[PDB]
């Protein structure tokens, strides 16, 4: 909720090229972003409508 | 240290439009952004070098 949505997009150690949204507070909704598969952290939704479900 | 340096850059509530740096972890180094005069969070310094000095 809330504060998890404010960490910066984290693309993480691994190597995939997962396509992710996170939410951006300077553009004020979600955008995307290449997550590598592990690490990173919750400012991370699968699709575009749940980032904004959750932070929108 | 560390913690801080993953939020975003937030420029919070208020009207004004400042100078100010954060560290932006994609670029791995500290970057400008535009501070309002209040709220926002930790990952904002005064100059480049105190923001490499924390975060760097």
């Amino acid at each position: 909720v809330r504060e998890v949505c404010s960490e910066q997009a984290e693309t993480g150690p691994c190597r995939a090229m997962i396509s992710r949204w996170y939410f951006d507070v300077t553009e004020g909704k979600c955008a995307p972003f290449f997550y590598g598969g592990c690490g990173g952290n919750r400012n991370n939704f699968d699709t575009e409508e749940y980032c904004m479900a959750v932070c929108g």
